[PDB]
């Protein structure tokens, strides 16, 4: 149920990914005005190497997702599903933005 601070909103341009960390591991923040934020594993699975957050944003029947910027394969930005090879799927974390404060939810205990 807890939020950690990640970054100010405006540190985001719209549509366009930012890395950022997440307990060591490489994550892409993706600001959708209309959705709010999503962050979605940059490593990219087919293509080995940090590059999601350069891939180019679009919509796909509705739902957005990004295209890695090297074997352009489509991945959905909410759930993490890769469009043209089923087998393939992004990590994603649960993100949230109170004021201009964007952070993302952990756990505890």
């Amino acid at each position: 149920l807890t939020k950690v601070k990640l970054c100010q909103l405006d540190d985001l341009m719209p549509f366009i990914g930012a890395t950022v960390l997440i307990e060591g591991e490489r994550v892409a923040l993706f600001y959708i005005p209309d959705s709010g934020v999503y962050a979605v594993q940059d490593w990219d699975p087919i293509g080995k190497a940090y590059v999601m957050s350069r891939g180019i944003v679009g919509d796909i029947n509705g739902e957005m997702c990004v295209a890695s910027p090297l074997y352009k394969q489509h991945f959905s930005l909410k759930s993490g599903q890769c469009l043209e090879d089923e087998a393939h799927c992004l990590k994603t974390w649960r993100v949230t933005v109170d004021d201009n404060q964007v952070c993302y939810l952990a756990k505890e205990l």
